[PDB]
């Protein structure tokens, strides 16, 4: 770290030329933050107890970290080039450099978001997407988009790719008092080309059906009769499909507030092989339709 | 001053450390100017665009807020840790104290997306995930990844989950479109293992079947003949599900640039309990299935 | 340079000056760089992980970027205030201005995540949403949402407001392993009130079924009998729908892992317009339930 003179600075200029390609770390209050070109890196906030004020301005003075990014063109060159508003880049292994990684019982997140709650919360939302068209329209807009890089330039393989996964906590959790995925507006359209797969079980003793059992194939197995009864929980729109691969009769049975509804009023499979498909409608409206053994 | 083998600077160290946090730099004209950084909790950037340019690097130019995060290990001690580029927490009420809360009217939230709009805009993104396996191998990746606190360390009960909930808006907003959820690559193979619900209704007039109704289960209801007609817009792959529970007889129409389809070119349907299947397919291909009465 | 006491610093502060308008660093290559300051936030770090530790302090000193906010409120008075932890506000046109725009090529991204593989990596998470309720009961928690202002706030209009959006990459990507969506905990249910749409063709060749063609719909076409082969690849709990579109039979063939199972052992269609709904049962039960070609 000396001042030299040397060209690079222009004809005669002089430079300080600090000899190694990691230059100045500096000293937060208490970490080396990165070359000096970089900010502070830790960031706390504590907000006021105050009333609802659902407005832009004030949920900005109660944030802990605003960022905003605006863009102004010309009106006769309206730009075409791509301009996020935060770029977090997540990197592996130094490029041009084949050292280290991270193995199986570690992994990198993106972004981790994790909820802190230990005191009586009304709604606590993991993310929000909001779209304001105050004045002009737009053509479309995607809440989340997935992109994968053409193989052309990436020489790497994927083994797995998930775009979502649950576990199960079955046996760790209990204190969820119930969890449910919702789409309360029938606007939007799936368009899967994939396929699927649904949840199956063998009935031995007798059950009672609720939302959860949406749409599982049950197998009849057994000697003794298995009867099926359908809970007050349980919502028209579902559906339940049962099939008959043993000796075993199958028994059904509805709520008080759900009367049944059947040709020729069956209330039990015919004989083994006997399809039966339950179907749910509005006030209550139970379905039965029963196909013969043979 | 002085080089040291921080460690902070890879495997190897080698690092230039200054023990300020704030350096400066004197310019030709004799006032300082800094060369680091550090700005509070709110942060502006304005950007004139150029033209559209598909690089990162370039892309990197034009982010508000850019955070990066290198893991290097040795080749022969690959790391095992996690490693978050951003972590943000949101934490209710101060810890060893049961105080506080917020109530329905107040809703805390992890992570806040929004958008202004005030000039014409091609497309908006309200996220992207993309990935570059640009030289090595990787074993699996996970675009969204829902963790639940295991019960033994969570004394506290979690009333509702909700991994996705989207609200009807069908008086509030009007100004939208369409309304759609993609997924334009078969090879995907979605997993299933919970319930399902299918929109119903009750058939009583004249109805024009669109893609918002499509697999839906329809009753026919009432005495007057029912007639559905099918759109230009039914795009082929659709399947829609007919039963008359009443006397009403059913008739189907299809739009002049696609032909029906039938057994026997059966039209309508034969009396109560006859339900019609009724499956979209292309070069105009509208197969009809169709249930006896009895 | 020498360390300094100056007002330039704040009021009594100290900094680290440097008497020359240019600073560089010496690269690994031995060329000279300027060290200079951009525009934004540029928060970086580099971290030699160590093993592996999954508690929250220790993940937590290998963030690049953390955010903390704790809304401490009063046991008495909790509050009823929305309060976020990041608050991310992207906006296109300066409010009152109509000029300029952003036209269909390029677009504004809320939240552009990034990963670069160039070290083997054995798992990598785009994202990761966490609740960890220790003391108290949480009513309701949502992961992600999805809002639009009402249309008496907001005067323009959208176009498309997609929830999920993913294209195909079949041509510029091959190296991918797989594409899936796992829901292993079966608990969850789904309320989808939207329409529905999966993937038909018509089959030319003998085919092998795979997972990606699980709940498909098929017909025959042409004269010489079609072979369908149920790979070893497929697992109980999918269905398939067949429907003889021709005079041209389709015959049904099973891997020697898996059982073919039928009413009465009927292993092809016995001519047009008949149907089969083959579905896959623990213990590779293949069971097809038949209906005649009348």
């Amino acid at each position: 770290a000396t001042y030299v003179e040397t060209d690079a600075a222009g004809p005669g200029g002089r430079a300080y030329v600090v000899d190694v390609p990691k230059v100045f770390r500096r000293n937060a209050d208490g970490d080396l933050i990165e070359i000096t070109s970089d900010a502070g890196r830790v960031n706390t906030n504590i907000v006021t107890a105050t009333e609802f004020l659902p407005d832009y301005y004030a949920v900005k003075e109660n944030a802990a970290l605003v960022v905003e990014n605006v863009t102004a063109s010309f009106p006769e060159n309206p730009s075409e080039a791509v301009i996020p508003s935060v770029l977090v880049n997540t990197l592996v292994g130094a490029p041009g450099e084949t050292s280290g990684g991270n193995r199986d019982p570690g992994h990198v997140i993106g972004l981790f978001s994790e909820t802190m709650i230990e005191a009586p919360c009304g709604t606590a939302f993991g993310s929000e997407f909001r779209v304001d068209p105050r004045r002009e329209h737009l053509d479309v807009y995607v809440a989340i988009k997935h992109v994968i890089g053409p193989d052309d330039q990436n020489g790497g393989t994927i083994g797995d790719y998930i775009i979502e996964q649950f576990d199960d906590m079955r046996g760790p959790v209990q204190n969820i008092g119930s969890l449910q995925q919702n789409y309360l507006d029938p606007r939007l359209v799936t368009t899967h080309l994939g396929g699927n797969v649904v949840n199956t079980q063998q009935l031995t003793q007798n059950i009672t059906l609720t939302k959860q059992q949406s749409g599982w194939f049950f197998m009849s197995q057994g000697t003794t009769e298995i009867t099926v009864t359908l809970g007050p929980d349980v919502t028209p729109g579902c559906h339940f499909h049962f099939i008959q691969g043993s000796a075993a009769k199958i028994k059904f049975a509805v709520s008080p507030d759900k009367a049944w509804y059947a040709k020729g009023n069956q209330t039990e499979t015919d004989g083994q092989f006997g399809e039966c498909t339950i179907r749910v409608y509005p006030f209550g409206g139970t379905v039965g339709t029963f196909k013969s053994a043979a």
